[PDB]
């Protein structure tokens, strides 16, 4: 069964033990940054406070899903407080909303808000035109496999790229 | 006279004509991203809507200061909605608040929120300990001149690094 | 089947035609305020913009549910940006979260944030103690049938008061 | 010297000792709600945490101004996250911004957002038309002395109603 958790599990991974992300920072779950502190103990302290348990740096899938939903809520709130993103989000169906949230997980609300032409196209239901435009971007060149899946989601409005 | 506008003018520059930032994106003023679209016309369209004027891609200092204050307000609001940043911000004086906002301009609220040990030190008024810790960071290594000025601001609570 | 839509339908009503709320303001759906303007035309204009349709002041249940979900998202975001509400919300299960959101629909985030002792009790899983305290409140005296249902939801963690 | 602190001091009062507001709730400073709990001890506990001092329920003017600025920042952030208020606020000068913030202190962001016709008039710089419309409102009838001062501020763009 496909949904936003399974989508972001594919795109960001689901890691139950603390690990270093691509910038060297302690992370867990679905891309959840614990701390920029170089101390593994600091990361474990942040994790234990968040989870309410002495984790030893290892969480369960259900705990990861709790952190993930916290992060989804934060993404949605950033979207709703952003004048470029809110009207697009308001106009989108659940699957395309998941694609927009996916972009926020990757680059943050301000980063997604920068796609001014493509966002306008999405609001206007010009799915393929938006997709063709997004595929020309620096975002796409940097992470083309993920971007292609997210763009297919905008084009089709289905989970087909994740099946 | 030193203040947050003059501080960020030194750290991010004050550019009255549209230019490409370090990621190649059209920007103006004090680090204000206009669009990620590769179209200069798109950037000019965003700018003209924001300013209320047909700018030709060139703004006045006062217009730049208006955009800057919009960006400061956005930074402060992100700080106030972040559980790691809000209590620190609430506890800081104006000058150290400017240093925290400066970090948000550079890396965003979620990025600054990652400095969990240093933030705790700031909340506890352990200025030098926070400064020594921040100077060990990847942030510092990447942009050491700016980081050193911001860290001096946290250590001293003065504008001395910008004089 | 019980859920937050059905809960708030019982507590705030589901009205498909524009009506005046208890303060005389044009409202529709599940307590969704359209405008404080005394003009029915103004209310219809706001509604038509929100729905994307020439409604004549009458919406479908599905349209009402869309507006309702917009309002739920706004409530959750206000909760997450409030230092008194966020840690309680983070700690609660889905059913008790619905009770907290219900209070936000009624009185707003700042209003719910005022229940400082009861909120602490909820965070500590002291359900009955929180419920006994809330039943002593001015909120309860003003709207005792709704408050009793919401308080039962906090006490029991079930939808029993709505069945 | 007139400014937003002095404006709201006139409209909401400046009270250095805990008092009950018009709804019976413990309040201090410039309309700052401490708690809805009927316990004066609870109110004193909230106050002491906010101030960092054992206050005995009495604060200094400077402490009141700190709480006031926290409340101004919260109002501005609510304005900036509201699709009806943000574009108006972005377009207004400092004095008229103070009038909008004043309304948020009184009735909250969602309450001010309800003035859909008057807000449009303000965005269009139709000051007198907005003022004439606001004076017809339930808000005005309920609190006519305050509303008249705030409306004069919108009409004139000066502090004249507070001199
Ligand atoms: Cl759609
Ligand atoms: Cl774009
Ligand atoms: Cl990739
Ligand atoms: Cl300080
Ligand atoms: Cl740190
Ligand atoms: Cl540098
Ligand atoms: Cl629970
Ligand atoms: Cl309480
Ligand atoms: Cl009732
Ligand atoms: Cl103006
Ligand atoms: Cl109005
Ligand atoms: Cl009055």
């Amino acid at each position: 069964p496909m949904n936003i958790f399974e989508m972001l599990r594919i795109d960001e991974g689901l890691r139950l033990k603390i690990y270093k992300d691509t910038e060297g920072y302690y992370t867990i779950g679905i891309g959840h940054l614990l701390t920029k502190s170089p101390s593994l103990n600091a990361a474990k302290s942040e994790l234990d406070k968040a989870i309410g348990r002495n984790t030893n740096g290892v969480i369960t899938k259900d705990e990861a899903e709790k952190l993930f939903n916290q992060d989804v809520d934060a993404a949605v709130c950033g979207i709703l407080c952003n004048a470029k993103l809110k009207p697009v989000y308001d106009s989108l169906d659940a699957v395309r909303r998941a694609a927009l949230i996916n972009m926020v997980f990757q680059m943050g609300e301000t980063g997604v808000a920068g796609f001014t032409n493509s966002l306008r196209m999405l609001q206007q239901k010009r799915w393929d035109e938006a997709a063709v435009n997004l595929a020309k971007s620096r975002w796409y060149n940097q992470t083309p496999n993920r971007a292609k899946r997210v763009i297919t989601t905008f084009r089709t409005g289905t989970w087909d790229a994740y099946k």
